[PDB]
């Protein structure tokens, strides 16, 4: 099987159960709330809630944020199949995941993203799906930049025929002309600072407002 | 050997070199700046820069923040031995690390923390050292809470005889009476929200101001 599309939870190898606690909180959120937009993905989604304001942009759209740091595509797929899409009927589901899929080829990661879009199209067929491109990472040129670019080319080609599936390249140009990423935009060359989040969130908010 | 006290870098198994890029940025920071306080540890240190304001409290003390998400004690020890203490002469070094030392016993983690204090006492003998207790984690009672408590008891006993070594329990009581941690304080039951950071930062700032 493609490991990126075989749904599985993140196994607890530490002992505090925190990943399942997070998923269960999100299942209870979907049980108790009626969002128009649900966001799901990895830390780039999760820390937007905190580390961008979120409140200025996305709160007024009636949104839930199911980002979890460290998730790969198959973990997001499992969470969507195991309660986080129940009891709700969102207009838009925003997906941002794949940069953590270490050991999967770009084609495998793309298959994971396609499986997520297909699951959302089955369980929540009224919703449009937005998929964000994977951002560049690392301070200098490196294989994960090339991998993430290739995922983005394959995902964009896969969604091009798909009316209510929308690919969004939210990258304002974080890789400069000298090949570097600034720590002012990504403090550890992966995770966005508040400054890094501003252009990303504005691009995503403009698209969401269009679609809504 | 105790693996917690054997200095080693975090090996890059992903391919973007981001951990070494972070360490090299901190080495360049120590080369170019003259801090009075340097903070080093794991994400609980790192995200205080962002996710608490930091600017209100710690910026005026002339501080560098060398936190890196995911580091264990042996990684902080290696970074301190491999350039992050050069060219500087701080008054205080703040250490907060050990919650990520999975697979090490509490006694081993305590040995890692003692090795960090000893290295700082050799390389920067004028500095006082502040060690923060490891915080509770997980939504409900679990073995890592007990482990972290035991580390804190052993570290506090180790530092008690040590004039300019200071143990700080910065926990305002995150574990409630029903055994839970709220996601309002730790959004993923490990990492602090802005709200979680407030009491921690105030306790640490009060001690730093005393000592300074």
């Amino acid at each position: 099987e493609n490991p990126a599309s075989k749904p599985t939870p993140v196994q607890d190898v530490q002992g505090d159960g925190k990943w399942m606690s997070l998923h269960h909180r999100f299942v209870a959120d979907s049980k108790d709330k009626e969002p128009e937009v649900v966001f799901i993905g990895d830390s780039l989604v999760q820390l937007m809630h905190q580390c961008e304001i979120w409140r200025e942009l996305f709160s007024p759209l009636h949104a839930l944020n199911f980002g979890i740091g460290g998730d790969s595509t198959q973990h997001v797929l499992w969470r969507l199949e195991n309660g986080e899409l129940e009891h709700i009927r969102p207009k838009i589901v925003v997906v941002w995941v794949g940069t953590n899929n270490h050991g999967h080829t770009a084609e495998q990661v793309t298959g994971g993203i396609k499986a997520i879009v297909q699951l959302v199209n089955e369980r929540q067929p009224q919703a449009r799906v937005v998929v964000l491109g994977l951002l560049p990472r690392g301070q200098h040129p490196n294989p994960l930049r090339e991998k993430n670019r290739r995922v983005n080319e394959l995902v964009r080609a896969a969604l091009a025929g798909h009316p209510r599936a929308h690919f969004l390249d939210a990258d304002p140009g974080f890789v400069h002309s000298d090949g570097t990423i600034s720590h002012h935009d990504m403090y550890d060359y992966l995770h966005l600072s508040r400054l890094g989040y501003t252009p990303v969130c504005r691009a995503l908010h403009s698209l969401l407002l269009r679609l809504l």
